[PDB]
């Protein structure tokens, strides 16, 4: 285990054809789980599983510009489950990022924030047992 919140460094910010992999476990009650793809302040890819949202669960998917959220995209297949261990995969592509969770593919978000050799930290934060952060190129 590491210790949430956690900042894996993305030096030189991110490029297609890499895959980025977060191992964790969703502790039991858990309400939410964020992933923040960021350049500086601003964030690329905010990738939001909610467990609870007026008694339903959803993915909710962001960017944020000069502190201020965007348009949301929202997604109601949800792969996670209080207490079980999971594997998000955020596969970087040209126009998008893909998500797979637990080796399904579940969404793509297109690249809002242009500078992908500037989205340099990502944020891990919320309601989960943290095993590991890596990435690899494909
Ligand atoms: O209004 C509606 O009505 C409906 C009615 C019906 C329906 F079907 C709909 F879909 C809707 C849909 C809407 C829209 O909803 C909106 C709107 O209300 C808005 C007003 O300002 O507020 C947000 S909430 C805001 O969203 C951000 C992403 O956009 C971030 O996730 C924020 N955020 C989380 C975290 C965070 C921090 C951590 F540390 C964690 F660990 C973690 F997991 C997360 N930090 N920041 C979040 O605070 C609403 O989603």
């Amino acid at each position: 285990p590491l210790i949430v919140p956690y900042n894996l460094p993305l030096p030189g910010g991110v490029v297609p054809r890499m895959l980025i992999t977060i191992l964790g476990t969703v502790k039991p009650n858990a309400n939410r789980i964020a992933l923040d793809f960021q350049r500086g302040n601003d964030v690329a890819f905010h990738f939001n599983p909610r467990f609870n949202e007026n008694n339903r669960r959803v993915i909710v998917c962001n960017t944020k510009l000069d502190n201020n959220w965007g348009r949301e995209e929202r997604q109601s297949v949800f792969p996670f489950e209080s207490g079980k261990p999971f594997k998000i995969q955020v596969l970087v592509e040209p126009d998008h990022f893909k998500v797979a969770v637990n080796d399904a593919h579940l969404l793509q978000y297109n690249h809002r924030v242009k500078k992908l050799n500037e989205i340099s930290k990502l944020g891990i934060s919320g309601d989960i047992d943290l095993t590991s952060a890596s990435y690899t190129m494909i």
